[PDB]
């Protein structure tokens, strides 16, 4: 039986608001309703995984994932088997996969971040969820951030606090954070950004959303206007938006917005919002495509509306070769030429590199590269032809072209990272000079580039 070079994985966030889910809830697993949808032909087709995100979730563990499975079971005859489940208060996370994937999935990690302080914190967070499929790495993060159309810079704080300090995948790759750690990471939840257009237009924006034209309500979400500007969600993806705003309506229908200042919403007005959204990050180069991002449209005891996102997933295999793993496969090399780091740091340390990759028998520092100042007031540190020649632990092209280098640049005075970033050996050419970029970040925020070229030596 092969082992699989792609998968298929169902993500959804709902907001429940408080109140349990109806009896039937399988259009949100076969994404049917509203936007990009999935063709009726796959309905009994099972997805490999599935991550069910939940906020403001009342019920048990136990209740929800009894839901869970005998929804899945009744659309595809599998039983499926419970990878992962956390809950931090009401945010809660659900990984299910086939029953054959069982002996794929291994490093099952949990974790979860409180956002906020003293007022603030006691209900906002996120919890995620980390493994490997064969020899790929996975992350799914559920958060629900800050509520309240004035707040958008309080979520970009609530995304940098939760992308630092949530401890998923290989505790080994310590210069990195979530968003380099996996293969592919797929963040989702009730992320709480708003249309931002002035209260008096209610009527309007309902009016619009009748008529399916999202395109100047679109084009002024704070997401995507925040994500513009650089200011959250950095280097990630997410799907154009097809379905109509998913919050906030009133419970039982699908048929009226409830966006009028009352007591109980602490008198704010919460105009038609697109809150409850599905974004991805994959390493450079590795097959990702959507096939579904969209609404439920008949699940309506909340006052939000489902959203289901699928992926097809390039994943590889738990490669043995008759050297590597336990050695090094002599046949194999990666080199660095005419390598050079631009940072926006102020400081004057001298800085040296770390090189990761599960390719390594172990992470590679670099000797100090040289100082100088760039035209524009940056920092250029050049490593030139000093870097180290790395050795992976398997030299098959089919391996190794599949493989990734984390970077990080690390002050030599404090030994912190002050930028991270990730190369793909999917080259053009091996035994051939290529150009290589990969920008870098530190705590998700841009804080430089590194660029060079390569050159890959592998077995054939
Ligand atoms: C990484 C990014 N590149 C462009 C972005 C903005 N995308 C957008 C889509 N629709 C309506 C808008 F106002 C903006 S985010």
């Amino acid at each position: 039986q092969p082992e699989p070079d792609m998968i298929t994985i169902f993500i959804g966030t709902w907001n429940m608001g408080n109140a349990p889910p109806p009896k039937k809830i399988t259009s949100w697993f076969l994404s049917k309703g509203q936007g990009k949808t999935r063709d009726d032909s796959a309905d009994y087709i099972p997805h490999d995984i599935y991550v069910i995100g939940t906020q403001e979730d009342p019920l048990s563990e136990k209740e929800w994932l009894e839901i869970l499975k005998h929804s899945l079971q009744e659309i595809t005859s599998v039983t499926f088997k419970t990878v992962a489940i956390h809950t931090l208060w009401n945010i809660r996370i659900v990984v299910l996969a086939k029953p054959e994937h069982e002996n794929r999935i291994s490093h099952i990690c949990t974790d979860n971040v409180k956002t906020g302080i003293a007022n603030t914190l006691g209900n906002k967070g996120a919890v995620g969820v980390s493994f490997m499929f064969n020899g790929t790495s996975l992350g799914f993060v559920n958060s629900h951030l800050t509520s309240g159309s004035e707040k958008k810079l309080r979520r970009n704080q609530n995304y940098m606090n939760i992308l630092r300090f949530l401890a998923l995948g290989d505790k080994k790759l310590s210069p990195f954070n979530i968003t380099h750690r996996f293969t592919h990471l797929f963040w989702f939840g009730d992320l709480n950004y708003r249309v931002d257009l002035p209260t008096w237009e209610a009527e309007t924006i309902i009016q619009k959303i009748k008529q399916q034209q999202y395109a100047d309500l679109l084009s002024h979400d704070q997401l995507l206007t925040e994500r513009r500007e650089q200011k959250v969600f950095l280097h990630f993806e997410e799907e154009e938006i097809t379905f109509a705003p998913t919050y906030r309506f009133e419970r039982l229908t699908r048929d009226k917005y409830a966006y009028t200042k009352q007591k109980a919403t602490g008198m704010k007005y919460n105009l038609p919002s697109w809150c409850d959204r599905v974004l991805w990050k994959s390493y450079p180069l590795v097959h990702v495509v959507c096939q579904s991002y969209g609404s439920t449209s008949d699940i309506m005891t909340s006052d939000h509306s489902p959203v289901f996102a699928t992926f097809e997933a390039g994943v590889t295999s738990q490669f043995v070769s008759k050297n590597g793993p336990g050695t090094v496969d002599s046949q194999g090399q990666i080199e660095f030429l005419r390598c050079y780091a631009t940072l926006k740091t102020k400081s004057q340390t001298k800085f040296y590199l770390e090189f990761h990759s599960s390719c390594l028998e172990s992470f590679v520092k670099s000797q100090e590269g040289e100082n100088e100042e760039g035209s524009e007031g940056e920092l250029v540190v050049k490593f030139g032809e000093t870097l180290p020649k790395l050795k992976p632990i398997i030299s098959d092209p089919e391996y190794l072209l599949d493989q990734h280098i984390l970077i990080s640049i690390k002050s030599s005075d404090s030994d912190e990272s002050y930028g991270e970033g990730c190369i793909a050996l999917r080259l053009e050419a091996t035994e051939t000079q290529l150009p290589i970029y990969t920008p870098l970040t530190h705590h998700g925020e841009l804080t430089g580039h590194f660029q060079g070229e390569i050159k890959l030596q592998t077995s054939q």
